């Protein structure tokens, strides 16, 4: 039972994130965000034209999240500050009060009961007042970003220990690729999306150094980043089809880790080399791809004391070119399928393909000399029901293909976190898409929480530290 058993030091326990859990938008003067700014004026945008203004009510209703964490059994959770909440200006000339004794009840909250606080500090609700000088492809935003991480490692760096700068900038930077899309909703696609990564990795790199110098002597922390890839399948076996793969994961895991977690640093050669050309090629005197210094590819490079890992689905790939010209994808020189036969979701983009995160794992530890991964993100969407048996299958499965990437395949893989704790505002697609493992009755003003057959089968788990046999191949 080796391949079906948790490591001693393995963490396990459930993740959220602050917009789509606390409510209290302007409550106890916090600033507005952009996903304030979309879900007001934008409700064409998402389904039901669902806000975040409540959600789960986490600002007022924090003590019932640990309450259920300590139910689960879960030994971290991780969540994230919401930058406005804290610095309702955006800048650093004031600090919310209000903010600061938020996270600080929910953090002594957490350690009272045996809880270990993993803190995002960016995911994606970025104050307005940022957003009003061009957000995430405006430079100045990784200065700024800093002085947001001061705030936070100066507050909070007694008690937490595990940070992740951003969640998922791969997905947050194509707010600026699509005008009906993730907030700030903007149609720089190509353009503006590589400006946003660019800024993110500069961002990333001046917080960790900002640890380093001012904190880390002190509090003793690990400060890492959560990126989102899935798996990519060649469609067939052949050479072209794995290079289309390639191409997909240095596109989109490679974009943000070869510049951090390589040796050698700088955005990954073929991601330079293919968008240098196609700009070339359609007319631009530059690049669209903003480039790095030498200078900063040093500064860039080992900012890092774990990778933070969102896996949910796979895609097939084939050789190939499509998608609108200037675009990522189109830059990115794969064609990408689904398989019809892949169980599916309440989400169009997710599939369930356990195998896959198997093989991602390997991908990372062979490209990045297996560094620490903690898996941030999993899990899976329904349209509601507590007898979640296509969920509970969901987190079986990738558990036991993370086991064997541990046992079998030597991945350095250092703890997990489902996502979610409970059903919370799923962006673009509001309340209408379930990934928790509670559920949350969105039309009681006390939206109690409570536990789905995942979370009896999650706490099974956390309680054994085994996948149970009914669930062994
Ligand atoms: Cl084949
Ligand atoms: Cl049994
Ligand atoms: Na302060």
């Amino acid at each position: 039972d080796t391949v079906y058993t948790f490591p001693d030091e393995f963490k396990l326990g459930a993740a959220t994130a602050s917009y789509q859990i606390e409510g209290a938008w302007d409550e106890n003067g916090k600033g507005p965000n952009i996903w304030d700014t979309l879900t007001h004026e934008h409700p064409d945008y998402v389904v039901d034209g669902a806000t975040g203004d409540i959600a789960d009510d986490s600002y007022h209703l924090y003590k019932e999240d640990v309450k259920i964490l300590k139910e689960l059994g879960a030994q971290v959770y991780r969540f994230s500050i919401s930058w406005a909440r804290v610095l309702p200006e955006g800048h650093d000339n004031i600090v919310n009060q209000d903010g600061i004794d938020y996270y600080n009840n929910l953090i002594n909250e957490l350690l009272a009961n045996g809880i270990e606080p993993m803190v995002t500090m960016y995911h994606w609700d970025l104050p307005q007042a940022l957003q009003d000088l061009g957000g995430w492809p405006n430079l100045v935003l990784a200065k700024y970003s800093e002085n947001y991480a001061r705030v936070l490692f100066k507050n909070f760096g007694d008690r937490v220990k595990l940070w992740l700068t951003f969640n998922e900038p791969l997905t947050f930077m194509d707010g600026y690729a699509s005008e009906i899309g993730m907030a700030p909703s903007i149609n720089t696609p190509g353009i503006g999306d590589y400006l946003a990564a660019h800024t993110v990795i500069h961002a990333h790199a001046r917080i960790y150094h900002l640890y380093d110098q001012e904190f880390r002597a002190e509090q003793g922390g690990k400060v890492g980043i959560s990126l989102n890839i899935n798996w990519c399948e060649p469609a067939t076996n052949s050479a072209e089809d794995r290079a289309s793969c390639e191409n997909y994961q240095q596109f989109n895991l490679g974009l943000y880790a070869h510049p951090i977690f390589t040796e050698e640093g700088d955005y990954p050669a073929v991601l330079k080399d293919r968008v240098s050309r196609n700009s070339a090629d359609e007319g631009y005197t530059d690049s669209r791809l903003p480039q790095f210094t030498a200078e900063e590819v040093e500064y860039i490079r080992g900012t890092h004391d774990f990778l933070g890992i969102n896996f949910y689905t796979a895609l097939l790939g084939k050789s190939g070119v499509e998608g609108y010209e200037p675009s990522r994808y189109r830059d990115s020189g794969v064609i990408l399928t689904q398989d019809a036969a892949w169980p599916i979701s309440a989400s169009s983009w997710l599939k369930v393909v356990p195998w896959g995160f198997r093989k991602e794992l390997n991908w990372i530890k062979n490209e990045y000399n297996n560094p620490p991964v903690f898996i941030t993100e999993n899990g899976f969407s329904d349209y509601g029901g507590l007898n979640d048996t296509g969920r509970v299958h969901y987190y079986t499965e990738h558990l036991k293909e993370m086991l064997k990437a541990i046992h079998e395949d030597g991945v350095n893989v250092i703890g997990y976190t489902a996502w979610s704790l409970m059903d919370n505002f799923e962006w673009l697609r509001g309340y209408s898409e379930k990934f928790g493992i509670y559920a949350v009755d969105f039309e009681d003003p006390a939206r109690p929480r409570i536990p789905k057959e995942s979370a009896k089968v999650l706490a099974e788990i956390m309680n054994t530290r085994k996948i149970p046999e009914r669930f062994r191949d």
